[PDB]
């Protein structure tokens, strides 16, 4: 069950080296480097720093991420290596993911992966979400931009209206079933190679169209089984959406029977139901 020092290792800064500054982040700089583990193994890591002259609120909000991430240990959830708090700048050190955010990565590779490669990505995301939901953690911001992808194309959940379920928009009813709605949107994003859900529709229209029963259309050459899975994730009644365990099983069956993916749906305009 989901509930800083309790869930995060205090790293010795002598074991951390920086070799690339990526850019600015919400609370400070973002870079990558190397971490020397206690066993002397050396690994690549992502490193995030807290800005000089931080406020106490900023420190709390920044480190709060580690207090959440550190509770999870799963191959499809970004791993927290630890934090540095006893020296400044304060740091969060996480799993290095060579290929960055999934949405941006897919946009660079439009139509260049096999369907089975895409399904593997999606199965990883679903497995990570099955564990988060098993822990009682509702992510609330599941989106391809918050999925990271490594050198072997393994996708992992990160970040601890377009993606939000209708009931969560209407009255802040956030549950694991609203995360399943979001997963359906991620499924569409992946099969669309990182197209923006609902493009640049007015937010009021995204809300109204979805409420009226309109859904994102099938991505080009989308397997029928995968578009149906999207529609299932987007059931108006949250009790009728699949659980994450069911999503993982559905995708595992498609991987086991790749021929099933050859059945292509029939089917920038939304489709009613």
């Amino acid at each position: 069950t989901f509930v800083v020092h309790e869930f995060a290792k205090e790293l010795d800064a002598t074991n951390i080296s920086i070799d690339k500054v990526v850019g600015a982040g919400e609370f400070g700089e973002v870079c990558s480097g190397r971490l020397k583990l206690p066993s002397k193994k050396e690994i690549s890591v992502a490193i995030k720093t807290l800005k000089v002259g931080y406020t106490e609120k900023q420190r709390r909000d920044f480190l709060g991420e580690a207090s959440i991430m550190g509770q999870f240990d799963h191959p499809n959830i970004i791993r927290l290596e630890g934090v540095v708090t006893k020296s400044k700048p304060v740091m969060i050190v996480t799993e290095y993911m060579e290929n960055g955010s999934l949405d941006s990565f897919l946009r660079k590779h439009d139509a260049q992966f096999t369907v089975i490669q895409l399904v593997g990505m999606l199965r990883g995301i679903a497995s990570g979400m099955k564990y988060l939901s098993d822990m009682g953690y509702v992510h609330r911001d599941l989106a391809a931009r918050n999925i990271l992808i490594n050198s072997n194309l393994v996708c992992k959940v990160s970040d601890f209206i377009r993606w939000t379920s209708p009931e969560a928009i209407a009255y802040r009813k956030f549950t694991s079933a609203s995360d399943v709605w979001s997963y359906g949107i991620v499924l569409w994003e992946v099969m669309s190679y990182g197209e923006r859900p609902y493009w640049e529709m007015s937010n009021q229209d995204v809300i109204k169209a979805v409420d009226e029963g309109y859904r994102l259309p099938p991505p080009m050459d989308c397997p029928a089984a995968l578009y149906q899975l999207m529609l299932d994730c987007w059931q108006k009644d949250r009790n009728n959406r699949p659980k994450f365990e069911q999503i993982v099983s559905i995708l595992d069956k498609l991987i086991r029977n790749p021929g099933s993916l050859k059945i292509i749906t029939s089917a920038s305009n939304l489709l009613l139901d």
